[PDB]
């Protein structure tokens, strides 16, 4: 099945999922000097005041943080988006070294790890109807440097020792997602995908400018995962980021100026 190695990797994903040759793919380069300025676009919305964690999951190709999404409790609107959304989970993908990790890129630069705050439009009604619609999803994505401490990531961090392999999962609750996010909420924006398999055309990227630092301590505990499952011989989870896409016939947007 799919994955991030030579036999299994984004190269191949075109296979099983034919709409990894498709129109709107993601991630993509982000050219700062073609993005335009956009002085109809909102601030974005974030209220996560509410947000309820429950649980933490190592899927073989990352980790989730999974929320319950059963009433409105952590939503996002405004920006370029029409109607609520709500959260349902995060997760990263990074590197095996510092100077890669990131899935979208700014003028072709490459950040360590890149967090993905999953939400689907609640006009829907579930994350699985909403996944069948060009604007099911927003996805707010950040990316990580290597310099100071997050604190707010630790927390993620130290729980990780307990689901190092694929398929295992761990209580995850009171986990405050507003810890991971930037001073800025200046973003650029246009429409996408889902970067994994299997690459739904639902999403609409809004990508921080500014990235949030981590300790190269805190990403070294990510690249201590495993990909294979317990007593397999292991594999560490690192590199678990799909490379830029074709733009095709897409604007980015920018928030500020
Ligand atoms: C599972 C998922 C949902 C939305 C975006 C991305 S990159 N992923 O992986
Ligand atoms: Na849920
Ligand atoms: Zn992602």
């Amino acid at each position: 099945h799919w994955g991030y190695g030579k036999h299994n990797g984004p190269e191949h994903w075109h296979k099983d999922f034919p709409i990894a040759k498709g129109e709107r793919q993601s991630p993509v380069d982000i050219d700062t000097h073609t993005a335009k300025y956009d002085p109809s676009l909102k601030p974005l919305s974030v209220s996560y005041d509410q947000a309820t964690s429950l649980r933490i999951l190592n899927n073989g190709h990352a980790f989730n943080v999974e929320f319950d999404d059963s009433q409105d409790k952590a939503v996002l609107k405004g920006g370029p988006l029409d109607g609520t959304y709500r959260l349902i989970q995060f997760h990263f993908h990074w590197g095996s070294l510092d100077g890669q990790g990131s899935e979208h890129t700014v003028d072709k630069k490459k950040y360590a790890a890149e967090l993905h705050l999953v939400h689907w439009n609640t006009k829907y009604g579930d994350f699985g109807k909403a996944v069948q619609q060009p604007d099911g999803l927003a996805v707010l994505g950040i990316f990580l440097k290597v310099g100071s401490a997050k604190p707010g990531l630790q927390k993620v961090v130290d729980v990780l020792d307990s689901i190092k392999t694929k398929g295992k999962s761990a209580d995850f609750t009171n986990f405050d997602p507003r810890g991971l996010l930037p001073e800025s909420l200046d973003y650029w924006t246009y429409p996408g995908s889902l970067t994994t398999p299997p690459l739904l055309e639902c999403v609409t990227w809004i990508v921080l400018k500014e990235p949030i630092s981590v300790s190269s301590e805190q990403v070294l505990k990510f690249r201590k995962l495993n990909f294979n499952g317990e007593g397999e011989p292991e594999e560490l989870m690192v590199d678990n980021w799909r490379p830029a896409q074709p733009l095709k016939n897409r604007q980015i947007k920018a928030s500020f100026k």
